[PDB]
């Protein structure tokens, strides 16, 4: 049941759109940045750019990089686990609730976000997308693309100059010195 | 904290866009269609018109009415419970798959399908977008708004003369005629 596209040379998403598909749990495209999987189902082949879906899972860790996006829309829908969302709205109140699964947050475009994931193999379901397009790639490139089933045994960290040569590619801006209010 | 909208009285759904938001389980904005309880936790005014994130569950029931969307495609990504999804290609060849949780099925539009749930209270996250919009407000149009948490305790069955007004307005094909091979 496997295909072959431009992102991977075994996919279980085929490269024809208007085509309908289903993906077995966990056998989407998959890629690892730090110490999570983040697993693609959907791309923005598949809907003319309009959105994607995707999930994210990994281990109990430390808040994730401070961030924001410009013309994209994020959202986090937990499944498993605990997960802590750190939102920054534009007048600037700092915001944080554990949400378990079943619970939702939305990060609107220009709001500085962060996660924490705060059981082990906690899963988050996502959305990511806007008025220019869907940015579901940007995790393989920041990050690799992986083959592996399952979480990374060990994080997989970009060489810094990643940080950089991404950004301006895939709505993304990192905060590096960001503080959070609340705990 | 409740919010009031050009959709309910009482919502967690902001009215106002660039609004960072949590919402907890159960807690979207709600709606009723025969036995299958729809909440939508995000729609299309808060993503510029580009996608949506509801949820649906309900019985062990019947297959829905078999239906086609013009310029609308569609997530079905299994929570809880087991969901047979059965779709046909542009092609005419059908297809049918019982999806379990954590298990991802895709309808791409001008694709006619149909869903059955076939464990109590089985759970889809669904996504409905494309170039000309979001679907979500579909629901409570064709069934109703609903201010109650849970399964509806009977079925709400729509008016027929539902079935002809809300297609010209929301993006539906129904088609009573279409027969399903698989099985
Ligand atoms: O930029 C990032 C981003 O958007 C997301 C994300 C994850 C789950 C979702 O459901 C979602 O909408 C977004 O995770 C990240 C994780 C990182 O380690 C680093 C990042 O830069 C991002
Ligand atoms: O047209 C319909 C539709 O799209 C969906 C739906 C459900 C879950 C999803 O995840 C999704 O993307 C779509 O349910 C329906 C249920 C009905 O009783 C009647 C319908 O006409 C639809
Ligand atoms: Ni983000
Ligand atoms: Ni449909």
């Amino acid at each position: 049941i496997e295909y072959a596209t431009r992102h991977r040379a075994r996919s279980f998403i085929p490269p024809e759109p208007g085509k309908p598909y289903f993906i077995e749990k966990g056998l989407g495209d998959r890629a690892h940045l730090f110490g999570d999987l983040i697993t693609i189902y959907a791309g923005g082949e598949q809907t003319e750019n309009t959105f994607n879906f995707f999930t994210c899972e990994g281990p109990k860790g430390e808040v994730i990089p401070a961030h924001s996006h410009a013309d994209t829309y994020e959202v986090f829908y937990i499944t498993q686990g605990a997960v802590r969302l750190f939102v920054e709205d534009l007048e600037g109140e700092q915001h944080e609730k554990l949400l378990t699964p079943g619970d939702f947050g939305f990060v609107p475009k220009n709001c500085v976000h962060a996660y924490r994931m705060e059981r082990h193999h906690s899963q988050v379901v996502g959305v990511a997308a806007g008025p220019g397009g869907t940015f579901e790639r940007f995790f393989e490139s920041l990050g690799t693309p992986a083959e592996e089933l399952g979480l990374p045994v060990r994080p997989f960290v970009p060489e810094p100059e990643k940080f950089r040569t991404v950004p301006e590619q895939y709505d993304v801006r990192f905060r590096p010195d960001h503080q959070w209010h609340t705990g």
